[PDB]
């Protein structure tokens, strides 16, 4: 009964995207995808958590406790490629299906060194299309630490040393049933740069201990 991409039976990601508009988009749209998973569309890969506990907060939020609550089927790990060539509007947009009516509570924790630089908490509840519940937290600005690290990290002069720094920013992602406290998706991001050819990419595996 294993997942055979990022969700659960209880809740499911439709697609995900951080993006930048450019000021121009308004004479013709275009938008930038830094990163980007699509679910509108075999067994996934497994990691063990244990591995990438020091990557984390390591205290309350953290991805240890997250883990000890369960349920450990909700838990995934994310590498994404992310893709640096490109005042415009700096975005994100989630969107999950459910078959349960539910409020979310949806945690960003962005966890630089290991460490909680900022965390942003939307709430979300839910709307019903093609007998599915829909969550659509679309267009949420991206945290102004972010846009500074990005803007930042394009201009190292080399793609390894991205990958330096890199290696020492992730970002936790914790969905919760807000009216019951109750985990319903873990998602830990950990990044390298793609190159110029080369697009976003992504790819998830399960957490398994
Ligand atoms: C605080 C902003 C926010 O809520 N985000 C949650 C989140 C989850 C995954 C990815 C991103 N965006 C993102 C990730 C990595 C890069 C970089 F290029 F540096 F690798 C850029 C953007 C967010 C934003």
């Amino acid at each position: 009964w294993q997942a055979r991409g990022l969700g659960t039976a209880r809740l499911q990601l439709v697609e995900f995207s951080a993006f930048v508009e450019p000021p121009d988009a308004v004479d013709s749209y275009q938008r930038h995808l830094f990163v980007h998973i699509s679910q509108h569309c075999p067994p996934l890969e497994s990691v063990d958590v244990r591995q990438i506990y020091d990557k984390f907060p390591e205290k309350k939020g953290g991805l240890r406790e997250l883990y000890d609550r369960g349920p450990p089927h909700a838990f995934f790990l994310v590498k994404f490629w992310a893709d640096l060539n490109w005042g415009g509007f700096y975005g994100v947009s989630s969107q999950y299906e459910s078959l349960e009516h539910m409020t979310l509570t949806c945690s960003s924790k962005v966890c630089s060194f290991g460490k909680q630089v900022v965390e942003k908490v939307e709430t979300e509840r839910a709307q019903l299309e093609d007998g599915r519940f829909v969550y659509r937290l679309l267009r949420s600005p991206m945290c102004e630490y972010l846009v500074n690290f990005l803007h930042k990290l394009r201009q190292l002069p080399e793609r390894y040393m991205m990958n330096s720094v890199l290696e020492n920013f992730t970002i936790l992602q914790v969905v919760t049933n807000r009216d019951t406290q109750e985990l319903l998706l873990c998602t830990a991001y950990v990044f390298e740069v793609s190159t110029s050819e080369r697009g976003a990419q992504h790819h998830i595996y399960r957490l398994v201990r």
